[PDB]
């Protein structure tokens, strides 16, 4: 994960979600040093313990209630389970992923400190912060006025039929527990999306400062390559920190993509009220987002980082000097070795085919369960 | 897309289609010039909206109907609905991509022409248009026939049971669509196609100039390469402009070729009249013969970019001179270095394995769904 | 296909079974030159056309028939339909392959004799004759005691319940086409069988020439570049010959792989007789059998071009003159390009990964189909 | 397989399971000699044999029992009946893998000691020996206590209905076999993870060595280099040696994760016993952890061998010596030319992207199964 002045309150709300228990002091020469929070640590491990427990025992409180408000069924009950599991799982994992990570984490930013230091003529400091800030925001909104409209359309439906408020209500440990997994889909969006940028600005020093004695070429020719190593291990260290809870992120944005389509075809069949219908495409279209907020970034930074040595053969032939021509060549050879993508700690390559997959996953199971209905 | 005085009708067509709101200007030292057309704009926007609508409120006229015509059932509604709904979707994608695309196409169009400029001897234009006109004819008036064919058959039987005849006319806008889409698939089929065949070019070019002082060896060295180069580069803006439209038309495609044989099936089993059956089994042709239009020019254009290293190790070994092999190395390394294989927006790489995929998939759901039935 | 003298029986039945109306006429200089045979192409077509119409012809009579013996049912029908018609798909493939290859043909012979010209040392023609002439009538005697088994088997079911003679004689042709489809068979598994040992020797040839003035070392360098550049041509001439062949092939024994497996599965639920057991249990084992000759031998070649480099390298170190490493050089270079892996015309390539992917099709198929029987 | 001094326990219970029949025999000069021996050769014969025969033949007395214990349904039958003629083929492809691979164990032990000769610095033999003994032992314990659980619980299912103490212990064979089949995973377990760590000793040789007159930098880029290469054919050497031993042992992992699955849903559905269902829950526990010990061994080596040219780049740089250069560039060309990744015999490429595989066939099989329960 990525600590900066640039964009702090991402990082501040991270240690309050119980996603990065780190404590963020300057020394005199700059150079913003993250070192780990005991007091902290200790709150994101009780935090999550009791979230977790909180969730489980609403859950089987639910299922052993005399009646039960969204776990009455045979299916139902496991479909539940399985949603609020995968939720389980991706937070435990986030939070182990936020613990054991200081010196990954450490890393990165040292090196992230060292590309943002030779990235001055495109380093525009208000923008990058002030889209941090409004993604961070949107994605706390817009999950914070989904899970009141969802405990709204839950209360309905129970009072449809102390009545149900605290069986509704013992479902709240699973949306503050959504609200954690928001806050990681915030860190890993905003870590990804950094490298991508920085990718771009490494693309735009190439792109401009050379397709427009002279060693200062040579010195901005050391500094790209230095620096493009620098952006191919920030994105290994990267999938060392949130390899595992990208992973188990994806796989409950699957198993909710299904799962949530599911519950849709089943009410609409059943000819129901509109509330839950309309609350679960929400539900659908803010899982798609959420997809679209892993394999978009790492998407763009492969992408990017793959747009480097298709540039820097334009240098290759529009370079005289004999000291030039071969640390470009030096350079060529890093692209030709170089290989920048997001690895799921190595069961996968997130990217948008996985998009492609996920779909081709759900068109079958969304084909054999309806056949199944019907 | 690409605009050229050799086929000029594919762009008046795909302008009055509502996917090309350009003007094509020439200045006085030939160049063709594409600027944006304000007037088509508006009117492209306002047909694809119109038409849009009018299709959809066909649809739910059809389903609200009092004796429903195409969708009287809890599947086949769901069916048709889907395969409208795509054919929106496909529409819609190609509209906004011919409009939200003016500098993409003028930077095709701009190394286009110099990709022409310098492959004089095999620049055989009256068989290019000709192919061109002969293709886009086919295509219109194959989906002519179909649609008509369509309506009459739809005609027929809901004349079996103001009678029906605004319930089957309320899918004209559907139709109508369905020409668009065709206008759609036509554009992109010449684009790729054009791609392909300048790759060819360029692959015969150092066929038959090495393989068969002499600084013009060097100069044909020099411009083969920025002709590759610029080849790469058009596929690149090709992938930007019709990414998506391209991948939506190939899942508009996927999506027929399932539905069309489900129905296929169900009307065999239901022992109906034959005219519906060889109407479904002439759409089935249709859409494969549309799927063998995006796949075939992209794996085509590939396999032939693929083939130029394979040439150039040739003239690696077929040269003497001491600058000719540095060249040749130089346009080694690019081919070593460079990949044309059109993205569809990143998701999936367009080509013949596609086609098995897509086979993987309907062979899948043409088992499921069939065992259903029976 | 492969012509020689090494092994001219096999050319001689694949024209006897319609598969090469080719002609074998020498010249005083060796080099046996294939001609196009004007009386043989005819009788080819005619062979075809008839035994696909005599097939089908039988196929229609026995759904017609009063008491049909192979396909009386609505899902018999379907699957030996599907059968016989992806048989008859499979002959007329290589038919047509076999006709409108010539060139294709005339050109892989004329690179193979150059092959075979420079591969003195370990050209062993004995061994390669008798292997070839022992896979020729292994694969021939083993089709036709399955025929005659299927016969047997078919006749004494029909025999169970001209009572039944002319309707089980009525699957002669497709019993016939069988027969070509083993020919096919044999033929392509020769030629890549022969492509494969050729690798084979070439590797050898670096293997025990350099790993064991000099200019002889250089000539070798050379000869063996040029050798297997032949070979890269070779792979991809005939995957120009057989190429939609073999994906038509590959395509037929997924589907009898899958519909043999269902007949004996439903054959043993429904507990009859144990002689259609048996020859079912041979027919799968004949058609993984087959599925071992076209995946096998593309393995075999591709894996055996891609030892060549990780010797090549050999050579590279344990090298001082200056012309013979720039030589390795460029061989490097080679295979450093070169890709020689057979393709099924773009769709998909030919190795041992198919036989994964075809069971994660069968092991879905024979999942599905079960538990819908039960 | 890998013997040595290092670890000799191994190799002493492989043979005692029947799955390393030689002898290893020291000469005088150090180099453990490994030599085929014959009466051990045919003691694993007639234990595979004997083992394999007593296995089936409690499964068919089973099978034809008055009260069948294990198999009585049409389905128990048949999932019973996968599960260990599974278990079977995988013992018989490791017993053949065993036998028939005496000079592939000679050349990759011979190899093996050159490799732990010049790697001294990194050399600690006691972690290693401790480290193998623990994960044999501990590996060797949980199958003993899971066999004997699993004993238990069918003795209690069978007990709940000669009683059946005969019934029960006919599978005596089985958990033999079950034995081997462990004893087989700790044998590829031991040697890919020896291969991994010999991978990491050599990344940590560059990385300490270099990136901290002097031809001993020479000598150590060429020693190097032909570690690389003995690892790279010693990964061969295991994928002919273990190959197809590994293919089956994954399709086995693959059935009993099913499987056992499976069971465990429809034991839940049918609301028997708890003691079943902690059983099949330990032993899906176990075929995850078995799963985990070819896939994570596998993927390590293929990591750390990749991880070698990516700091190979950094002497490319950190070097000013004319020859130094040039042997770093050899070893360059050797890692852009190397690939160490594990073969399934050809069919796949193991690593942990077979996890997500296998998870895309699991999530599948139990989305079918099961909504075909229900
Ligand atoms: O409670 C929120 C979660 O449960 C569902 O609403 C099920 O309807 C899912 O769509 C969502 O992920
Ligand atoms: O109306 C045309 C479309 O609807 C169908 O005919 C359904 O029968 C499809 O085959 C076709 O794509
Ligand atoms: O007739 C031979 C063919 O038909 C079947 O026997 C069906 O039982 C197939 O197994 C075989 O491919
Ligand atoms: O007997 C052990 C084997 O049989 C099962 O227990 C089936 O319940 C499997 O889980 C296991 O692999």
């Amino acid at each position: 994960m990525e600590i900066s002045e640039t964009n702090i309150g991402i990082f501040y709300v991270s240690k309050l979600l119980a996603l990065a228990p780190y404590s963020a002091k300057k020394n005199s020469k700059g150079q913003l040093e993250i070192t780990r929070s005991w007091l902290f640590s200790i709150y994101s491990v009780c935090l999550c313990l009791i979230m977790v427990f909180l969730t489980y025992r609403g859950l089987l409180f639910d299922a052993n209630s005399n009646i039960p408000v969204r776990m009455k069924s045979a299916t139902s009950k496991v479909v539940t389970a399985s949603d609020v599991s995968v939720v389980v799982l991706a937070i435990v994992t986030g939070v182990y992923c936020g613990m054991f990570g200081l010196r990954a984490t450490q890393e990165l930013n040292t090196r992230l400190d060292k590309i943002d230091s030779t990235l001055s003529p495109y380093n525009n400091v208000k923008k990058d912060r002030w889209r941090a800030y409004a993604m961070a925001t949107v994605s706390l909104i817009v999950i914070g006025i989904l899970l009141g409209l969802d405990v709204g359309t839950w209360v309905r439906m129970a009072q449809e039929m102390e009545d149900t408020e605290l069986n509704v209500q013992w479902y709240i440990p699973f949306y503050s527990l959504y609200f954690i997994l928001t806050g990681l889909h915030i860190n890993f969006a905003n870590t990804a999306y950094g490298l991508g940028r920085r990718y771009k600005r490494l693309n735009q020093m190439l792109r401009t400062s050379y397709l427009s004695a002279t060693k200062n070429k040579s010195l901005l020719i050391r500094a790209m390559a230095d620096n493009h190593e620098s952006l191919g291990k920030c994105v290994r260290l990267l999938s060392r920190f949130y390899g595992i809870a990208v992973l188990f992120i994806l796989v409950s944005c699957l198993l909710h993509l299904v799962a949530t389509a599911y519950f849709l075809f089943l009410e609409m069949l059943n000819k129901r009220d509109n509330g839950y219908v309309w609350v679960q495409m929400l539900w659908i279209i803010f899982h798609f987002l959420r997809l679209l907020m892993v394999v978009e970034p790492c998407h763009l930074a492969a992408r990017e980082a793959r747009k480097t040595i298709q540039i820097v053969c334009e240098i290759e032939r529009k370079v005289f000097e004999p000291i030039l021509v071969e640390e470009t060549k030096k350079f060529w050879q890093q692209l030709l070795v170089d290989d920048a993508e997001f690895s799921a700690s190595g069961l996968c390559r997130v990217n948008r085919t996985i998009l492609t997959s996920f779909a081709s996953a759900i068109a079958t199971y969304l084909v054999i369960l309806i056949q199944f209905q019907k």
